[PDB]
This record gives C-alpha cells, sequence and structure tokens, in this order.
C-alpha cells in the first residue's frame, strides 16, 4: 500500500484504488497502473522532474529503504494476474531489489523528488510506474 499526495492530488496504484478514489477520479491508465484522484486537503510531496536512474525505495515487506539503479521507464511484459490479463505495462522502470505484492506503493524518490511508486515484482526484481512526466500534477 501507500500513496503520493502533491498539491490538490492523491497518486495511487490503479489496482489498489478505492471506492472514494473513483468517486473522485481525475485521471487513469491501466496500462500504467496509475490513477490520480483530487483531495480537499493540500498534500504533504514534491515529484522529481529529471533523468535520474539511481535513487532510493521504501519497501514494506522488509521496513525498510533500499538504494537503487532502475531502468529508465519503457513497456514491459507483465504476467497476468487477479488484477489485469498478460500485458505491456508502460512507463514502467525495473530494478535489481525485494519486493511482495503487499510492497505496491512504496515511493521511489531522487535527490530532486518523488520519481514513482512499486508496481510490480519478481524474484529479486522490483519494478516502478513512473510519475515524472505527469506535468499537470504541479498545477
Ligand atoms: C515476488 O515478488 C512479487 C510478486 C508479485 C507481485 C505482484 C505483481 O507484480 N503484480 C500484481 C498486482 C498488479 C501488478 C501490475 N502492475 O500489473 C502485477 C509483486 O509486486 C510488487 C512482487
Ligand atoms: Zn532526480
Amino acid at each position: 500500500s501507500g500513496a503520493i499526495y502533491v498539491g490538490n492530488y492523491r497518486v495511487v496504484n490503479r489496482h489498489l484504488a478505492t471506492h472514494n478514489d473513483w468517486a473522485n477520479l481525475v485521471w487513469e491508465d491501466s496500462s500504467r497502473d496509475l490513477l490520480v484522484s483530487s483531495t480537499t486537503a493540500q498534500g504533504c510531496d514534491t515529484i522529481a522532474r529529471c533523468d535520474c536512474q539511481t535513487g532510493v525505495y521504501y519497501c514494506s515487506s522488509r521496513r525498510k529503504h533500499y538504494p537503487v539503479s532502475f531502468s529508465k521507464p519503457s513497456l514491459i511484459f507483465v504476467e497476468a494476474s487477479e488484477y489485469y490479463p498478460a500485458r505491456y505495462q508502460s512507463h514502467l522502470m525495473l530494478a535489481v531489489g525485494h519486493s511482495e505484492p503487499g510492497d505496491c506503493g512504496g515511493i521511489l524518490r531522487c535527490q530532486h523528488g518523488v520519481v514513482g511508486i512499486v508496481s510490480t515484482g519478481g524474484n529479486g526484481l522490483v519494478g516502478f510506474a513512473d510519475v515524472r512526466d505527469l506535468l499537470w500534477l504541479d498545477e
């Protein structure tokens, strides 16, 4: 679990969005596993606007942060789950690191701010949904 709170927006994994997120929908994209809802309170977070390929993510299944080197946002095949059929997920960044299904929503940050959120995992891999291209989150 986890979310990004920036301005009057809440960014969550689309597959973990609540009834309230859908009732206050701003934008969603199944191919990216992202959903953004509107909030009444002003949010706590800054979005990175950079090309960093290193950063630190929070891993809930270890209660720890880990440093990672990650690939640039790209189209990656993701196996079928209870949430989606087998498909290519876009704007996904992979890194070697620990992840379990409940780790989705953990934030990845660099020195410039929030880069993205955990969205996939595998045997010693962790995948992050990028948010740096969503310029409208800042206005
Ligand atoms: C072994 O580590 C795992 C195993 C399985 C997963 C879960 C996973 O990847 N998905 C299930 C939820 C929707 C995801 C999507 N973006 O399509 C895909 C994991 O997530 C962090 C770590
Ligand atoms: Zn950066």
